[PDB]
């Protein structure tokens, strides 16, 4: 499951897992710190991987948050603060 | 933030966002669905985000829970409570 599609130069298509990109993307996170030190790197993560989930839930919903909320599988509550965390209704 | 790095068709290397992966990663889910209802659509993608996160943070802290919770600003508890969701302690 979640998992982005690949092709090498022999043409063929290869399914590399989603948690691959994320392992790669805090490790040039850092990469890109030399002093600096790391907080608050959960809410990072969070905003990276919610806003994009939220997006195409209500996309497929047309906006519903009934049937976004229970496709999610979380409260309509929670629901509508995340949509407010990302500015999005 | 948060980006992973590739080369493309002029041969440099760029940063495309995780968000972007996210997205991609979710869309090609459905597409291998066919007439299955999605219940618990949050806690699928939390999983594949979570378990790289805290993987990578208690390598860099080795081991010390205290400065692992602190590194993600969440709390010693919920630390706690995740690591135990992921069999990671």
């Amino acid at each position: 499951v979640l998992t982005v599609s690949t092709v090498n130069s022999q043409d063929q298509v290869t399914q590399k897992p989603l948690r691959d990109s994320v392992k790669q993307a805090l490790e040039n996170y850092f990469a890109q710190l030399n002093g600096q030190d790391v907080n608050d790197l959960y809410e990072l993560v969070l905003a990276e991987v919610e806003q994009p989930l939220l997006d195409m839930v209500m996309q497929y919903t047309r906006g519903n948050q009934t049937r976004a909320a229970l496709m999610m599988g979380i409260n309509r509550g929670t629901l509508r603060k995340k949509l407010k965390k990302y500015g999005m209704n």
